[PDB]
């Protein structure tokens, strides 16, 4: 088991499909009040992350070619290379989970919205991976939801 990689792919994965198709998921969580708070907050920030830097993600975008699943699979590569390099903060966590999404909008526009599953999957691996004693640190998903509140 590994609930910060659970709740997280839960997390991501729910804003991705949201973001991609418009629709909400009425599911219940895993276990939950805290992903709730999580969402709703990265539907606030978020969608003005990718409304400021509409420019720069259009560019990202473009620069990967994403046409297909194993396009999905190789930009990975450069997540990791952009994402690891420099200092840590929530800002930047946005900033990936907001690219994410904007991804994700348009794998559905190119009728590729089942990989939108492979890139949150990916998203969440690299967060995880290469920010656990950190976001363990910031008592994780709870620090994020008090972080950016109000
Ligand atoms: N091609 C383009 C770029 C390369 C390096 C850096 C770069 O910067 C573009 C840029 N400029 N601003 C002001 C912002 C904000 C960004 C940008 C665009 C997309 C993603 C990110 C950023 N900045 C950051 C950050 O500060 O950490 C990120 C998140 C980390 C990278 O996230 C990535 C990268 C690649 C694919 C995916 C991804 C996140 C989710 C899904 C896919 C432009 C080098 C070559």
């Amino acid at each position: 088991s590994d609930e910060l990689y659970r709740q997280s792919l839960e997390i991501i994965s729910r804003y991705l499909r949201e973001q991609a198709t418009g629709a909400k998921d009425t599911k219940p969580m895993g276990r939950g009040a805290t992903s709730r708070k999580a969402l709703e907050t990265l539907r606030r920030v978020g969608d003005g992350v990718q409304r400021n830097h509409e420019t720069a993600f259009q560019g990202m975008l473009r620069k990967l070619d994403i046409k297909n699943e194993d396009d999905v699979k190789s930009l990975s590569r450069v997540m990791i290379h952009v994402f690891s390099d420099g200092v840590t903060n929530w800002g930047r966590i946005v900033t990936l989970i907001s690219f994410g999404a904007f991804v994700a909008k348009h794998l559905k526009t190119i009728n590729q919205e089942s990989c939108i599953e492979p890139l949150a999957e990916s998203i969440t691996d690299v967060l995880v991976r290469t920010k656990r004693d950190w976001l363990v640190k910031q008592r994780g998903w709870d620090g994020f939801v008090e972080f950016f509140h109000v």
